[PDB]
């Protein structure tokens, strides 16, 4: 599979954004390949548009793009099911009930889906209504966290997109995740808050959990806003993080 050298030791793969195509060839040179590089749907009008855009930030970093959404907004699921058509990428940003869809859209291409689904304030359950009917409507379906693993197993996922998480504000609701997903054998990436000061405790926490394929988001906390560029010395620092982290559970 594509994606499984993005992890480093089989561990941590990073998913930071790119503004552009040097961007994204700095970003990959930074994490020594350990990452996989976020481009939005929602930055293009068109599915063509965005297709050939996703085809030539690919060609420069081994197609090591993670198609995105743009911040989860749910309104992009049904674009990004239909880029799956087109373009693969290694890995693949999609909302809980368009991740069906999306991996019968690959046609049999490998590829990596996420399925976000949401804190809900009670330990041990995920809010699932993630796509743009279920989350407008008065009650979510708010359901165990290894139910929703079995079902996105069946719909052809690879693991829990945890979003949003606000950094460590539902510390105790994430490590219920990170556990439920360790014993499930399943993957996790958390999102939505993550920068450099909790980067490390939020990974760790996943590590400890014995999540095995861990893959932190972390965008607008190391984007430059003069230039839009997500910082090189910042992906840097955060390859070093890992390493030294993961490097702890030889
Ligand atoms: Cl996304
Ligand atoms: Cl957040």
């Amino acid at each position: 599979t594509n994606i499984q050298k993005r992890f480093y030791k089989g561990r941590v793969a990073l998913n930071v954004l790119a503004n552009n195509i040097e961007n994204a060839k700095d970003i990959f040179e930074a994490a020594e390949g350990y990452v996989v590089v976020g481009v939005l749907s929602k930055d293009y009008p068109t599915v063509e548009e965005a297709v050939t855009a996703m085809k030539a930030y690919g060609k420069e970093i081994e197609d090591a793009v993670s198609i995105g959404l743009g911040a989860g907004d749910n309104r992009q699921a049904a674009v990004v099911a239909e880029i799956a058509k087109h373009y693969p990428g290694s890995h693949i940003n999609q909302v809980f009930p368009s991740v069906g869809a999306t991996r019968a859209n690959l046609g049999g291409k490998d590829s990596w889906i996420n399925s976000l689904v949401s804190p809900t304030g009670k330990v041990g359950y995920v809010n699932i209504s993630t796509g743009p009917i279920s989350a407008a409507g008065e009650e979510k379906a708010i359901v165990p966290i290894k139910t929703a693993i079995a079902l996105v197993r069946d719909m052809g996922g690879n693991s829990l997109k945890y979003f949003p998480m606000k950094g460590l504000a539902h510390e105790e609701e994430y490590r219920a995740v990170a556990k439920a997903c360790a014993e499930e054998g399943f993957a996790l990436e958390p999102t939505g808050g993550i920068d450099k000061e909790n980067f490390e405790t939020i990974v760790r926490i996943a590590l400890e959990a014995n999540v095995e394929r861990v893959i932190p988001h972390v965008y607008s906390s190391i984007i430059d806003k003069e230039t839009g560029n997500t910082k090189v010395e910042d992906v840097r620092e955060l390859l070093a993080v890992v390493k030294k982290l993961v490097d702890q559970y030889a």
